[PDB]
């Protein structure tokens, strides 16, 4: 068929959100193409993942947040993303349209946990507005979040790609584009790492703008600052 | 209605499996009963959770695994549980009936991650049988596991309570009672922690055998060994 005889290994250390909503499509198309490549996927917290990759079990690091601290690995930007609001139909916010961050700060919150950017761009959203949010639930999975929202435990704040009406019919989705700054999902990998052809192909599928010539140009650069100062002129995918 | 005016707080640090399949029922019945109790649920890794509770942010610790290392907190046993095998209909194991651990060690594995008992009683299942399992996927969520099984990435090994035919119709469930030793979900909490009445009620809902007189008897005991040497005569719930 349309397969490559490429023999090698690919270890990906990523988070739950990426593994659940962003990767499944890329992974299937990859394994159909590279049958002789042993694909490993491990998950996954921004601290470990940053750990597993710098030294040195995983090849690539797919996460939003804390990678750096590690200055060791090249970083490329994959997409931007922002969170939506999920509530039950009986909840006030399902009646009110276009909500502010002050109106949201009234209710018990059900969001991500500390260490994940779904929060980090959330903690400094209230800090800035001089607000203290009542967060009664923190988790890494949005399904668990969406679960406890249905119980009427509190208002849910999850990634937009984690909520779908076919999948989630009983919940009212409220876009929070303006309320929160968008988060940037990146891909991390050491410089010593020899980039195989299937690795470029994977990066391509996950981030279309990251073609082979683009990756090589960012890699050869001194630091990750020049890399991020290379993409400020281009509009990355928003999901 | 049937509510209590009890005012207080309840912080639960638990894992994903517990929060997704074991707790939702208990949580709803609790919040309906204690409206003036601020219920907080945070998740969750056996190391943190053990951390958040010993010192000292969370009141209770609901996890299978590594709690101890902390000798600080009382432990009570809640239930036993074991894992099942999930595959696609086209997979050989869907044809073969009653599989051994040697027949399972043939395939790429999609199970939990290191630090979670879904693995710990899995790593020493092959070690013992003198076997090396090919684990190509590790995660904390069974939904992600079940997801990548459908891609034909490998054979899935998840908790039995995480698989249901209404919920998961396309996957073939294979019970592994004999293959793996059952894991024990426990509840952890410091001795300094004053046990409120609603706390006993919660423990009761999560573990029926743990009535107030049973909890007090285990708490007052020297160590957690006497506690586990108090329940070897009783058959705990298996889920
Ligand atoms: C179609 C698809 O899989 N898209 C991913 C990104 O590639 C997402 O984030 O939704
Ligand atoms: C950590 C996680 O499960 N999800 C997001 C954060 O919301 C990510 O860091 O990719
Ligand atoms: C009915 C229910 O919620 N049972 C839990 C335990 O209470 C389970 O483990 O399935
Ligand atoms: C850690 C997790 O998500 N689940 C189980 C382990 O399989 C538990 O420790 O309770």
């Amino acid at each position: 068929e349309h397969t490559w005889p490429d023999k090698g290994s690919l270890y990906i250390a990523t988070t739950h959100t990426q593994a659940r909503y962003a990767l499944p499509g890329v992974i299937k198309g990859f394994i159909e193409r590279y049958p002789r490549v042993s694909l490993h996927m491990h998950q996954g917290s921004p601290t470990q993942i940053a750990e597993a990759v710098s030294k040195g079990n995983a090849d690539f690091a797919i996460a939003t947040e804390a990678l750096h601290l590690y200055d060791d690995l090249v970083m490329l930007p994959c997409y931007h993303w922002n969170r939506s609001i999920v509530v039950t139909p009986d909840h006030p916010l399902a009646a009110t349209s276009s909500v502010t961050i002050e109106a949201l700060a009234q209710y018990p919150l059900v969001t991500y946990t500390f260490g994940f950017t779904g929060r980090s761009e959330l903690d400094t959203a209230f800090n800035r507005a001089g607000l203290t949010p009542r967060i009664v639930f923190t988790a890494t999975d949005a399904d668990v979040i969406k679960t406890y929202v249905r119980l009427g435990l509190g208002v849910g704040v999850i990634a937009s790609m984690a909520v779908d009406p076919l999948a989630d019919p009983d919940l009212v989705r409220i876009d929070a584009h303006d309320i929160f700054s968008h988060s940037t999902t990146k891909i991390g990998f050491r410089r010593s790492t020899f980039l195989r052809s299937y690795m470029y192909d994977f990066i391509q599928r996950f981030a279309p703008h990251l073609t082979r010539d683009v990756v090589d140009t960012a890699v050869a650069l001194r630091s990750n600052e020049e890399i991020e100062a290379m993409f400020q002129d281009i509009k990355l995918p928003e999901k």
